[PDB]
């Protein structure tokens, strides 16, 4: 009665897949620093949803408000061969993707590619060839069809074209396009994030807390400061400042460093605090009692307010060596400290009182940008798999799953190749390169 709400809604959708995906493509094509191994992928994936926005979900809904099919029978076996194309090789990339991001994780490069650039264009094109032979070959030589009577009706005619096929397909496509990219892809992306936060380590940690600025600038408490938390004077003055920043670096510098000498002050303090928290009588005790853990969270305070201040926590460093870390958290939040900085003695707290890194999670940036591809390969698994379980248990009992459940599970997998764009906004990167981009 009426079809123009959902021709609405059907129009709107088009309209953002195509434009977010072309939006994606544009942004990695443009600017030169979005030209990594990773965004070569996600242009293959933003490609995938763009010609499911272009040729296949049109037509997929004129299907649908027409109650028939008016293309011929030569496109349909084109729509379904790209409409399977797009979604074997966006599942297949994702597994590439989980699996670029493990071996960059395990290699002293740490968030760093292994692959080059040249690479990462054969693995495209070897997944979009491979995708291409198990989406048209089945297809195009009709290794699909059904035998009873419905489908071969559907067949020989040219206004139907409902997907009919045998079994033996609906259990092997979709467990050789779909499942078994799928089960690798969670289980390898799921070890990412146990190494991201196996690998967490003090130096990510000091990072997380204090942040990186190559340029002077003034604390909390108003000393210049500058690199990662590196204190250069408490004189109100700037050229003293300055000063004892050439002393450092070896160089006039103007206030103003490069990111390879940043680190190297970063290595140079957090190594001084260790040897003052070995030489000082009353710190040496605590640190040999604790593990990796709480070791990096006693060396993050004593980073932060020099040996002399840490040992004043007299209480707090009787319990911490006593293994007793719920009631260290307890004094340690009786502190100055606390009061002063709450944030990042919340996460030093924390760490003590539970010896994990649960305080740290996603808040490295590199970690940041490995959540947003959990979030792709999620939402990608919440919307296919109701329709792709639902393949397997049409198979078992035929009778029981209606083609009304069966398209709206499809769209629901349709509406996945808008999501993406939308999904990168997370990324300050391409939040600053669409805004170029767009305009504003
Ligand atoms: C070695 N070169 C780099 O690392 C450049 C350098 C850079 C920095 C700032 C502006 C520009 Br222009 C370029 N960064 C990039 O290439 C960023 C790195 C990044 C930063 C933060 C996050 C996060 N928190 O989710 C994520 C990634 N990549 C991205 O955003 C990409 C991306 C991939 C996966 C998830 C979300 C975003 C693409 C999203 C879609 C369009 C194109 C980007
Ligand atoms: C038969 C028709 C309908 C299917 C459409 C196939 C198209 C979209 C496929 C075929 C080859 C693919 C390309 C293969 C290699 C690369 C290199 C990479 O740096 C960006 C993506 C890109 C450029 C792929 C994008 C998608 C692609 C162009
Ligand atoms: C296949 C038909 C039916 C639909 C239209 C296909 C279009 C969307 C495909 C075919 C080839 C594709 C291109 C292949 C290679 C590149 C280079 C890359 O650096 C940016 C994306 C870009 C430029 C792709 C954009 C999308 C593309 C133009
Ligand atoms: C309107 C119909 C044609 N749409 C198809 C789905 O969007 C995607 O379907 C698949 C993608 C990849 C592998 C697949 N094996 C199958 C077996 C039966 C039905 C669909 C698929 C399938």
């Amino acid at each position: 009665v009426w079809v123009v709400g959902m021709g609405i809604v059907m129009s709107l959708i088009v309209l953002a897949i195509v434009f977010g995906n072309v939006l994606v493509i544009t942004a990695i094509a443009k600017f030169e620093r979005l030209q990594t191994v990773t965004n070569y992928f996600i242009t293959s994936l933003a490609c995938a949803d763009l010609v499911m926005g272009l040729a296949v979900v049109p037509f997929g809904a004129a299907h649908i408000l027409m109650k028939m099919w008016t293309f011929g029978n030569f496109w349909c076996e084109f729509w379904t061969s790209i409409d399977v194309l797009c979604v074997t090789a966006s599942i297949e990339t994702l597994c590439v993707i989980a699996v670029d991001r493990y071996f960059a994780i395990t290699s002293p490069f740490k968030y760093q590619s292994l692959l080059t650039k040249n690479k990462a264009r054969v693995i495209i094109l070897m997944v979009w060839i491979v995708s291409g032979l198990t989406s048209f070959l089945p297809i195009q030589m009709h290794w699909y069809r059904a035998t009873h009577q419905e489908a071969i009706n559907c067949y020989a005619e040219e206004t139907c074209c409902d997907f009919f096929t045998n079994q033996a397909y609906a259990i092997a496509s979709s467990i050789v396009s779909f499942y078994v990219p799928l089960v690798i892809m969670v289980f390898v992306y799921s070890r990412v994030f146990q190494e991201a936060k196996r690998q967490l380590n003090i130096f990510e940690m000091l990072r997380i807390d204090e942040g990186l600025r190559l340029k002077i600038y003034k604390d909390t408490e108003g000393y210049y400061t500058i690199g990662i938390g590196h204190l250069l004077t408490k004189s109100p003055s700037l050229n003293a400042a300055k000063s004892e920043l050439d002393k450092a670096i070896g160089r006039n510098t103007n206030g103003v460093i490069t990111k390879d000498e940043a680190e190297k002050l970063f290595n140079q303090d957090v190594d001084a605090a260790v040897r003052g928290i070995l030489r000082n009588a009353k710190l040496k005790p605590v640190y040999d009692s604790l593990d990796a853990v709480r070791r990096a969270a006693l060396i993050n305070m004593v980073f932060q307010m020099g040996e002399t201040g840490v040992a004043g926590f007299t209480n707090s460093l009787r319990m911490l060596q006593q293994k007793r870390w719920d009631e260290a958290a307890v004094n340690l939040a009786k502190s100055r400290w606390y009061n002063q900085t709450p944030n990042r003695a919340k996460r030093v707290i924390t760490t003590f009182r539970t010896g994990t890194w649960d305080a740290y999670k996603f808040c490295l940036k590199e970690h940041k940008a490995l959540k947003t591809l959990g979030i792709i390969m999620g939402t990608f698994t919440l919307c296919w798999l109701p329709f792709f379980i639902v393949n397997i248990v049409h198979v078992i009992q035929d009778n029981l799953i209606r083609k009304e459940v069966y398209i709206l599970l499809n769209w629901i997998g349709y509406v996945n190749s808008g999501f993406n764009p939308l999904i990168y906004c997370r990324s300050p990167d391409f939040r600053i390169a669409f805004q170029e981009l767009l305009c504003l």
